[PDB]
């Protein structure tokens, strides 16, 4: 199913017909890092199966609902159960929920992850607020615009210089001031490992060349659906380690110790994009 | 439909018959820079749409014709509507046109492109002389030579050291100084972004410490092709930016900006590839 | 066909019933470089065409065969021809062949290849140890393991850090050692081109930038799928030749050259294979 006018349009009137609610914010989150959604007020759960032309999701399992509702005051569509191209999705299957966001109404994108971190300065547990990227997947032929244009939805070639909205990374700095825990939030450059297999720790030490701070195998396709279409984008990286110091040590990285690291940090970050959600212009 | 000596045959005999032009000389133009193809002398036009085995194009629509004919005393055949990797072709629908040239008896193959400028020497407007590539698709698995290799028209391992010819870049230089534009004229090294979205800022920032001059979304597949069944190649590309200043200064890029710097040198390039051709060995 | 448990399962099934070896270690020998495998004792051929579920290799033709059997009084299993991914096998095609040998007892497997010399050391004739990698299709979305995660194989984000098992390194320098070859043997990061073009003059600059020590088209996959499985890795890099020096004196390189060198250490390596095997712990 290509992510095309028409098959988004079927979609976007499906939930609008179940839901009732218009929403102007969209929010994708990182694994264990998604208990907001839970607690997101007057909310109705939408399966993904149950909705037009959504990706099939059943080879890999687990969770997959949009949810729609409250918090603090405004109105928002989460994605519950987060679509990764080293499953094996196309790029018309990552891109068609973003393209349903716009024609809902959308206008920003709250986005979580768990990264590894290149630059010196980071540590488990920190925050870095996304200013920038390296695509390696889109140098190399397999960018998520790779296709046809979908015309009706932007332009044949998209400028990404302004993908991560200034604006919103002062606010999201600002709250984390107000609350004593600035020490822990970075922003750096963010590069995109199409994975599943964590960065070698050769390939660790060529990023830190190459002026990346953090890695991570998620994020960027979304973003650029959404700079296409016209959302402005926040992205922030959790860090679980230090990909530099674990290669001169000769310490190993897991997914449990991954977890682990999202299970100490998610009442704060939860509280923070609780607070973005309800300051935002 | 694979790019093999079948296909091929098949799709230039149908040109020998309706065309009677013989060419030795193959040209692909850059988007605003054709204005040599509607120029060619006693021109035969052959719709793509009629030629046995070419790709189907209509999807993207726009032009898409074979053009032959004769330019400043040579027979030449162009083609008029460039395929891009980043539009979805494969690999075998970019090589099957550039294997009928051979076919068809060509030698030399002329190309032009639109590029964003990575050396701080290039200014808007300026023209670079491809002397050498970093093939980012090529390395990560998606060459334009991935799959079963076609035996009739080379190797299965080619080396690509002379795929742009020095003697050539050499008489491209000569015509320039004889009528003093010399000093649009540099030489560089040629970074493939598959495309479609412009290099980020971070990324341009990258190709600067790896020793690219330019970055573009095309080119590096043709003369790929090219260079293993023995055609020649000269491969100039006109400078829309310089995308390292764009990012000191937040400046942004579109692609009206890039068509209004090749309506400025349209004319020149297209005076200039006229002479080149004239003057070939 | 997918590269899942039950169709590695019939594909172990059928060769346990003709072949009666059990095998705890693997070979796979670069081109040039198989003259162990025809010395393999009391040897059972199998052809991938009779195993159920081998990838077919028809369209590339020439050798394809298992072989079984003793060498040095330890029990093997080769790969006669072997699956490169720039021949356009998928990951699933890759990745089945060292699912059966897991699936039959392999716990060590035994690699070598033909490659480019990057760091100045290293002249034509050498060997390489291989420590560490950078996986350009990795990072470009392209791994060997883009798609569902088969469970019963390994875990779905793989650590890569002792991809290359130290003790096998240590074990390989000290016979070149105890036979007066050290001389030859150095350790070094292999950089994946994925081919089938031989890295280009500025590509080979650019990886030398990049702290690598080698280029080749093959290896990695296999190392990734082994690594995924839980089978532990030597791998080694024979130099055809140094792609700096041959940057600069503008000197080119053909698969006929990369031969005679293969034919020059053939018997050199087959000796030191040999008796790895055979003091393997
Ligand atoms: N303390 C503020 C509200 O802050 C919400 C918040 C808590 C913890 C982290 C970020 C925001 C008043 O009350
Ligand atoms: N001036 C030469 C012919 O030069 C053709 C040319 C004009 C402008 C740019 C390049 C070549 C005589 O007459
Ligand atoms: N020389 C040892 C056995 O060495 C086998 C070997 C020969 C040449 C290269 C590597 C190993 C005793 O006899």
């Amino acid at each position: 199913v290509v992510a095309n006018y028409e098959n988004a349009s079927m979609a976007a009137d499906y939930i609008k017909r179940v839901s009732n609610v218009l929403p102007d914010i969209g929010i994708i989150c990182g694994s264990g890092l998604g208990k907001l959604i839970e607690e997101i007020e007057e909310r109705k759960v939408i399966p993904y199966i149950n909705i037009p032309n959504f990706p099939k999701t059943t080879v890999a399992g687990h969770v997959g609902n949009l949810v729609l509702g409250s918090v603090g005051g405004r109105k928002i569509v989460a994605m519950q159960g987060r679509l990764h191209m080293y499953e094996g999705y196309s790029n018309q299957e990552i891109a068609l929920p973003i393209r349903v966001m716009k024609l809902l109404g959308v206008r920003v994108l709250l986005i979580t992850n768990l990264a590894g971190g290149i630059n010196r300065k980071l540590k488990s547990g920190d925050f870095v607020l996304i200013k920038g990227h390296i695509n390696f997947p889109g140098l190399g032929l397999n960018n998520v615009l790779v296709g046809p244009n979908q015309d009706e939805f932007g332009p044949r070639f998209p400028d990404l210089s302004n993908a991560y909205d200034r604006l919103l990374q002062q606010l999201a700095l600002k709250i984390a001031q107000e609350n004593d825990f600035q020490d822990l939030v970075h922003e750096g450059v963010y590069a995109f490992n199409g994975g599943p297999t964590y960065e070698s720790p050769d390939e660790s030490n060529m990023l830190l060349k190459l002026g990346c701070d953090v890695v991570g195998m998620s994020t960027v396709p979304e973003v650029i659906i959404a700079c296409h279409c016209g959302i402005k984008v926040l992205a922030v990286s959790l860090i679980a380690n230090n990909s530099i110091l674990d290669a001169e040590n000769d310490v190993s990285i897991n997914h449990e110790k991954v977890l682990a690291v999202a299970e100490k940090r998610a009442d704060l970050l939860q509280m923070w994009f609780k607070e973005i959600i309800t300051r935002l212009p």
